[PDB]
């Protein structure tokens, strides 16, 4: 598990569950190719995105779908999305947890890298 | 204007409003003893707490009355208040902006520390 | 000024300086249109991005260059740039101020809107 | 466990280890008793402070020594430690989660409450 995403709620105290998360990987031709998706689950995690494997060095794009978490709640939120771009395994395989906590007029995001 | 305090609420996307702030100043029987306090303005800042010839080196803690502000929004908070504790010290011409951004369940908060 | 960005440096304490910001806006073939850009100011601002006439409702983009920003100050950074991408909704006279918070690995971002 | 601690370092992108933390509960003085301690492990998590017959309701301080944090890296920090003060339990045992996301100026804290 090279890939996890978490997502937390700071209005519930909680954390934000079915969230959508699409990743992408930068390509030659300088576009967004899709890469991995997914939905947190009852912990806000959201496992399995990808392999050792697939992961291999690029840019990275998570968006995390802020927006239709909000909306779902019955909130008019302000984002339309959380954004994480990143380079990834650059100096070799590395794990990456990419934290985002959320309100309806704010977002704060964190990696947690470890070899 | 050695010290001043600005607070941004996350949820309604706006400056926070007549949030109480009080401030203290750790006294050498390891107390905290008023030092200043104020409202936040309609721009959510609190302005002319100290002077320059009052604000010595020393620890301060800013205390912000975060869970009456929910409350008078109808919003369910977690926090009792917000504390910010740190060590003014003197080395040029030092102002302190002390801001916070505020969830009902997180807050953050940072130091704009300029000459 | 409809529209304004503030950054700050969680690592100094301090205003982010010299930080390019490149906005943005949602053209009806699924493309990002530039719209405005600038550098911040000594204190992390950047006005005069736009005017009430040109700043219709729609989806808008504001790339933060955060990468260049560390490295300039000597540091190892995360992130490609910090993207923060929100809808202007016309609803009676509102300012937008899109304010960020940057640190090495994460970053913060509120939206504060004004009448 | 009904009360845990997180910490995460928003400069290396990595937990905080060996943050010493310090629970105080508000008694009937008007005094902060104290309560637990421990330290972050390699995970940046602090597990075992409480039991549930032991973690009555009650106000409850959590402070995270952040100073010593920076100061044992090497770095002079501007907080003193991240206090974060809540009532626990006042409809009944809840598990805490109490998270907080450090940078030398600044610092974020979350709270993940579940029944
Ligand atoms: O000194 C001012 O006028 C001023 C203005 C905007 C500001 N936005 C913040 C802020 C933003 C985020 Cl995303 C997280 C945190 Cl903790 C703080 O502090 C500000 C200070
Ligand atoms: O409980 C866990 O396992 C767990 C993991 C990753 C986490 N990242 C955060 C976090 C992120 C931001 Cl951007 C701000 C703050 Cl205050 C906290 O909290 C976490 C908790």
């Amino acid at each position: 598990c090279p890939l996890m995403v978490k997502v937390l709620d700071a209005v519930r105290g909680s954390p934000a569950i079915n969230v959508a998360v699409h990743v992408f990987r930068k390509a030659a031709a300088d576009t967004w190719e899709p890469f991995a998706s997914g939905k947190t689950s009852e912990s806000g995690e959201l496992h399995g995105l990808t392999t050792e494997e697939e992961f291999v060095e690029g840019i990275y794009k998570v968006e995390i779908d802020t927006k239709s978490y909000w909306k779902a709640l019955g909130i008019s939120p302000f984002h339309e999305h959380a954004e994480v771009v990143f380079t990834a395994n650059d100096s070799g395989p590395r794990r990456y947890t990419i934290a985002a906590l959320l309100s309806p007029y704010s977002y704060s995001t964190t990696a947690v890298v470890t070899n």
